[PDB]
């Protein structure tokens, strides 16, 4: 199998299995993210996932060998996998060796990157008179300084892990080799958490960037009611006046 | 008084006086705040506001205890004293020890921001199965890396001044006990200069988040022309011509 | 001449020639400018262009004797030299000593800074009573932290390079007095890559932060099907597969 999933506690791991490609996105691979991304926003089983390539390097981006033979890696209403459909649920890319052009644009698509001292990011695209279509150009002037984000796009220079910490991109910079056990201790703390205010939180802050000042205030109240008025909010309350851990039903 | 208000040269300092309930926002102070904004902007005699919390601590969010008995904390059509309706003239937030939940969204709501080095910020909303409401998730994607942004949102966790001068966040690291100060000295800065171009400047900067830059020169100029044609504009030629202190009327 | 050009190879070097004057903006610099990016723009033959100020500064801002004379140094329709009409090729500031006022709103109105470890920016306006309008209020607060944009902004005060360089505002810190060389070297990547898709990249992440999400997939499609069926795409995947550089033509 080319994408590996494996469900621990409310946590869903999903690893690219394809380490001879560098693991580059095939159709395979890519209709493998966008089944693994429905399980997770599907499953009330399942709070966070976490995507990683295995064998040390994340992602090659898209197969050079799947593009030249005309394989439909990008799905319509997805993209590269879900590059075009985000998951509503949190997701963490776990970054080890190479995470370039489309591989970049996967840990884009994800709310938080955790990445090895030694991995790298980059969008080399037009080193082959070639432009990153899968959202890295509208993305990554969002995640990092403006003109840093130009610099890689115009250059396809490699940002080096060390460098995307500094700049914002990357959450925890982990020990080479220890990059998912560093997302899963982010993913375990998010799961601790409410929840419907963890899924709310994220929508509010995605969708807020598509909002204007004029009705920023009103668009978040709707969200807000239905966490106010849920029973895992009355959970919490009780639970930290007792002084114990919370026991959320997501209700 | 939960809030106490005192005038220091064109200087207001804003101080929430509820220290052994950590300065926590209830009715009172929701109201003070508002007033004291009222009295910045309404009074010719002032330019800058600070707000700080008395006791070393900068505040802790909404009063539990009296969100529970159900006060009137939210004033509508200025939020949290003025979450939703930030003061037109300049507001430093000087902090000291924790500022949290409500308390960062005092500080996202103003301008700018000194913090000792030990202090801390956080929304912590989510691990009680809540949502930061109070405008958390709609400016700190704006004041911080967008990914740390969400990191903080979905955690809960804290924020150490240190990391958050990294981040952008904080303006001015001051040693631990003396942020009153740094923010006083910063605020005197800000006062020497045109009172007209200081307004305008900010408000440049801060309408023009909700502009398209299609029209944002345009808009930015109706804006300016008052400036332009302003006394204070021809006293500051003349002053930095004679090599002295420029005296500002306002007009 | 005010304004200095310089063809090498596929670069344009732009150098403001008024040093004794510390290259403030005159009529004279400002038509010269704009000139100098119609001829970027306008001469297949050329890539990329770099601005810098000759004798160890950049530009001190609009020159206050010719302001003070009523020169015509705002042309309409491109502001000073260009800063509300950037050029479509990319544009790269070497920055030497003082980049102020005016002449920050330059850098800013470029898409990449090299600046000397010595060298400093800022927007002092608000200390004459007057406000930034050559675009700095609008692109700082996007290039940099909003609260440091902010202080900036209503301060006056110096932003010293090496802390722009910890900001994002500059994408590489020279040794001082050798700025322009950085800038040729970056330069010069950047016209090692495909020209259609590196005049493609930067008008994908110019004209997005115009766009809507709703949108912006659909957007950029229109943008890269020409590079994706260019002569040059093709020339880019057969050398590399040869393993040798790509001789480019812009078609």
């Amino acid at each position: 199998p080319e994408v590996l999933v494996e469900q621990r506690d409310r946590i869903l791991i999903i690893t690219i299995n394809r380490p001879k490609a560098k693991n580059a996105v095939n159709a395979a691979v890519s209709r493998g993210l966008a089944d693994a991304m429905d399980q997770l926003d599907g499953d009330a089983g399942l709070s966070v996932a976490i995507l990683t390539g295995g064998g040390g390097s994340f992602c090659a981006g898209m197969d050079l060998k799947a593009f030249a033979r005309g394989e439909n890696v990008v799905v319509e209403g997805r993209g590269l996998g879900f590059t075009e459909r985000p998951p509503t649920k949190p997701l963490i890319a776990a970054v080890e060796g190479y995470a370039l052009a489309g591989g970049t644009e996967l840990a884009l698509a994800a709310d938080l990157i955790v990445a090895a001292r030694d991995s790298a990011f980059g969008i080399p695209e037009v080193k082959r008179g070639l432009v990153a279509g899968g959202g890295g150009l509208l993305r990554l002037p969002e995640r990092i300084p403006y003109a840093i984000a130009m610099e890689l796009a115009l250059t396809g220079d490699n940002l080096p892990a060390e460098r995307a910490h500094e700049l914002g991109l990357v959450n925890v910079l982990a020990e080479p080799g220890t990059a998912l056990d560093a997302a899963i201790a982010l993913a375990e703390k998010i799961t601790a958490n409410g929840p419907l205010a963890v899924v709310a939180t994220k929508r509010i802050i995605t969708e807020s960037r598509g909002w204007s000042p004029d009705t920023m205030f009103a668009e978040q109240m709707k969200i807000l009611v239905p966490v106010f008025t849920s029973n895992d909010a009355k959970e919490g309350a009780i639970a930290f006046a007792e002084r114990r851990r919370p026991r959320w039903t997501g209700t």
